[PDB]
């Protein structure tokens, strides 16, 4: 009956990014993270990695509740991520920053995840455009994974052989959950990897994962 | 009914016993609530801090009507927006405090007995008052009396446009002393004073690693 | 004892605020107070009064700076010895260290009891049982001691360890734990007056990171 996403707070003159408190859904306040900046702003960010100071590699009731810190790093959670795409339409924009600070994104039509019942399936509209190319349209329809809870399409256990929680199927193409691995690494695509982008080998210094009324 | 009872300014916080350099919410003389820095740190604290570079993550190369309604994050880097610190100096008396620091630990400030930012109608002219102290040396007085200037919007003393040739904005003459929303070229560079400059403290060919200009009631 | 709101960043995580970071706590007769939490830590429901992660802050400060408390929460900060005290008095407050190097290898400490008394009584810290922690113990050696600052020197040395050694602390026959100390990035060698802890990597290695937490036994 207030603020129910970014989008509302950049709307009323909250023009600097940071952590505001928004109203799901069911009228449950949250304290979520807004980018008032990029691309017109008003984005919820759900995901976000920068520096390597949390550990990713998490399992299934870690992942439901959310991990990290304001100051840093985080996962907001499979749970408030539902509430928050639940209904309407909400575009999913992607933004990765590699070592040399150079910028690549990628943007979807519609995106969402079902509740816990339904393993929190990934439910992703078309590939609006992006220069970081399209590697999460692969993903469509799957449930997600952890290391605790394999839902994937692999006779083994793709969480723990890429070390990361995502909605794997045999395996993936994009693994942003994936370990702080700087830059270029020999180990395959076990990193922060966006095929498309830098590809299976080249581990991301940012990660933001964000969210927007479309 | 917050606004009457809420504080007005960082140091109004400072008084009520909030120590800590942090976010809070102030009321502006016009009862708008406003989530702004405070440093309750430096130099007996109660600043509002109204520009901050960190890291260079944010892109400070923007246009009239961003540095109009401000930009950045509370995570790190900002300016505030040109019509919230004309609200916050358009009343009374604030002092000016510019902290900055190089790459090796080297901590330079300037300060200032007045400053003002005129509204968008003056297009946000600055009044500086005389430079009290500082280890950075005075490179804001000859900006005194100048318009803000972006990109976008030429509004300086030079032929060119100062805010395109030293990629930044600032209340550049012909054209400046201090560029302190520059780019963030980490250190000393080869390209011609366009970095988060200030003459005076380490020159025009290098920028330094962090800068905060800040505000309190005088 | 505050029944009607958070008393400790341990309430607020059972209450499902699972993000460490600035929130409001209701101190035992009941002021607010705006700490940080550890939400992930060991557990999470850690309070923070203390944290090094940048050099950012002068930690070198007075009595009544380290009192009242100093830093900022966007980065170091000492939380106030009247706010530490009123945060641990009893109790049976847990005492963790954390403690990070410049190649991010993680070390940290745990003790079952901490508390601090107030102004009168200098302070003293008393401290139960080191627990566990591949630092190892640098702080039991402290145990019942003074805090002492530049200008209000307390230990047992006959000259004056916070000036010897750059900081504040429980300092006796002088120390063998230094956070409050200089940050000398890394290894340094000047003797013992960086961020140290004698058992973790001894007095020529200054951390990167800091924190020193608590949260109900
Ligand atoms: C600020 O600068 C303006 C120019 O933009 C100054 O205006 C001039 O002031 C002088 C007297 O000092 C007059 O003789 C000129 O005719 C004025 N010119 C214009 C264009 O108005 C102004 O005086 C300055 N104000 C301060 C406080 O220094
Ligand atoms: C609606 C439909 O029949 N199409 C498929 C369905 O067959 C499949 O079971 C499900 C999960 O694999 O994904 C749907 O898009
Ligand atoms: O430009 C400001 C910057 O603030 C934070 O870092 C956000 O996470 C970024 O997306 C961006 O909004
Ligand atoms: O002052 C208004 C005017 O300012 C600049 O020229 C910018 O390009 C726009 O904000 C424009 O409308
Ligand atoms: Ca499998
Ligand atoms: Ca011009
Ligand atoms: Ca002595």
């Amino acid at each position: 009956t207030g603020p129910r996403t970014c989008k509302d707070l950049l709307d009323r003159g909250h023009f600097l990014s940071g952590w505001h408190t928004i109203y799901l859904p069911d009228c449950r306040p949250l304290t979520v993270l807004c980018d008032m900046d990029t691309d017109g702003g008003g984005w919820t960010v759900f995901q976000r990695r920068v520096d390597g100071s949390v550990d990713f590699y998490r399992d299934w009731a870690t992942y439901k509740q959310g991990f990290g810190s304001r100051l840093g790093e985080f996962w907001l959670g499979n749970d408030n991520i539902h509430a928050l795409t639940a209904q309407g339409t909400s575009e999913l924009r992607t933004d990765l920053v590699d070592f040399e600070d150079n910028y690549q994104f990628a943007k979807y039509r519609s995106f969402k995840v079902a509740d816990e019942a339904e393993k929190y399936n990934l439910v992703l509209g078309a590939f609006v455009e992006g220069s970081a190319g399209d590697s999460l349209t692969f993903h469509n329809n799957q449930s997600f994974s952890t290391k605790d809870q394999d839902n994937d399409l692999n006779t083994g256990n793709c969480a723990v052989m890429f070390q990361g929680a995502w909605w794997y199927k045999n395996c993936h193409t994009s693994n942003l959950n994936g370990r702080y691995l700087r830059g270029t690494h020999g180990s395959f695509a076990n990193g922060i990897n966006w095929k498309s982008g830098k590809g299976y080998n080249y581990s991301y210094k940012v990660s933001e994962m964000k969210v927007r009324p479309a």
